[PDB]
């Protein structure tokens, strides 16, 4: 016999090695099941130890799985209301069995900590179960990904909070010259293939340069690693790959570093530690062409 | 891979058990849509004959878990028959379900062929069909779970659309015309050897055990005892033992007798009614000293 009862289960179906960054999500697939003559589903709930950000919802599809193992979403909830750290959903259709996808976003005050979740579900006949999962671990990194640059989106910052890039423009400098303060990098492309898609920084010698300028008020000395091929499956969106974490960062040897980066391409990728050590970084090419480079980046707060 | 609207249909009723006016033969129409096209709106089906009363849709999808079980989930409104028409609404979005459908075998169908044309409407204006059959239904009469005791003791195998009628001696005292139509005698003796009997016009006076016919019983029937034919419809026990129309047809009756002796649980008879015209089988579904439970199939042959 199975449980002659309500009973539950619930798998994190987000990958154990896949880090958790502010911003995205952790998402659960909570089980609910009750003998069919006993009663049906009325209600399910999650209560986050931190309360979610905004778009914290249950999926209100329950997803069956036919003979080829792929989902039947059957609409079988009203819509779930989150309010803090408790979401709620109502069945409105009679059903024994469900499977619910509940999809935590990782709000900024949960940076660096733990979170932990209670799932929970109540029947027709008034039995209620429950489940707990975690804790799990929330990363200190920021991730911007897909972000343009080009000669004129060629000033990139590490240095704004909550934002692991920002590409400021030619244009931006001109209305606030100021801003060059906050630059750590230049991105140039030279049609020299030599020098072609290149990052270079304060104290890059002219002689690689290939006629690019520093705007006056550029002075952070930015620390660099050159590396191609290394990717990162949150950053680059292609499987089979590995994650950078925390501890890639806290532990990466910045001792043979270099001023500026030449012949820069698709899947080429560099390590950063800001001027005055308070950010490391990855900085992941995506794709890039004459015309336009696409970036995606890590940023960790040392 | 599914790129538009599609269905499948199969009979769920098993090929061996014949189909019986008065049962149902069951099917399970799987339908399926690519998720992000639509939804499924509706599930119709035509038979060739109409069915009879009954005759519907369930309106759970029935789902399967990792282990093989099924998951009823209320996806539609109930079905709406009219004539061979069945036709049901999902009132929950679905881009896949499978719905069983029960068509009533109507009297009308009797010996006939019946078949089946499934369709199914989704919500961006896509259709799909899918045709069963012809099945073909039996000529056999069937009623289970009839009480036979001393007084409710006459069974008669010759009324229409009725396997077998069991009248009482009060029947009997009321409207004596009835013995002529009288085919069996059931009597219980205390004496072990007799048992629960059956009896007939020339059963010998030595294995009646003081019990008599009445006046008019002049019916001789012909009968064989059998042991191990728990049939599957008679019994809704497990053994998969189907009586069907040709079993009838050849059946060899020429070792009869007309007397059967212990007659208990799981036993069975074969009969023939004295002009021919019917066969039968009678099922003991269980019996105590008070009460005989009888279930039987009649073929007119």
């Amino acid at each position: 016999d199975p449980v002659s009862a309500l009973s539950n289960d619930c798998i994190k179906r987000s990958l154990p090695v896949a880090p958790n960054i502010v911003g995205n999500e952790i998402e659960f697939a909570y089980a609910m099941a009750i003998p069919n003559e006993l009663g049906k589903l009325s209600s399910a709930q999650v209560v986050s130890s931190i309360a979610g950000a905004t778009g914290t919802y249950f999926d209100p599809n329950s997803y069956y799985t036919n003979s080829s193992g792929q989902d039947i979403p059957v609409k079988v909830c009203s819509d779930s209301q989150t309010n803090g750290t408790t979401t709620v959903i109502d069945f409105t259709v009679d059903t024994c069995a469900a499977t619910l996808r509940y999809y935590y976003i990782i709000p900024e005050e949960a940076r660096g900590k733990d979170v932990q979740f209670s799932f929970s579900v109540k029947a027709s006949n008034g039995q209620v179960a429950e489940y707990k999962l975690g804790p799990y671990k929330i990363s200190k990194m920021d991730m911007a990904k897909n972000l343009s640059v080009t000669n004129d989106k060629c000033y990139l910052s590490f240095l704004n909070e909550g934002e692991a890039v920002h590409i400021y423009s030619k244009a931006d400098l001109q209305a606030n010259p100021s801003l060059a303060a906050k630059i750590d990098i230049m991105y140039a492309y030279s049609e020299k293939s030599d020098l072609s898609h290149a990052f270079y920084t304060s104290s890059s010698p002219k002689e690689y340069m290939g006629g690019t300028e520093l705007p006056s008020g550029f002075v952070n000395n930015t620390k660099m690693i050159k590396v191609y091929g290394l990717q990162d499956r949150q950053l680059s969106d292609l499987q089979y790959s590995k994650f950078i974490d925390d501890l890639d960062f806290e532990t990466i040897d910045m001792s043979k570093c270099t001023n500026y980066i030449l012949g820069l391409k698709e899947e080429a990728g560099a390590w950063v530690e800001t001027a005055d050590g308070k950010y490391r970084a990855y900085v992941y090419i995506n794709k890039a062409s004459a015309s336009e480079v696409t970036v995606s980046v890590k940023r960790y707060k040392m």
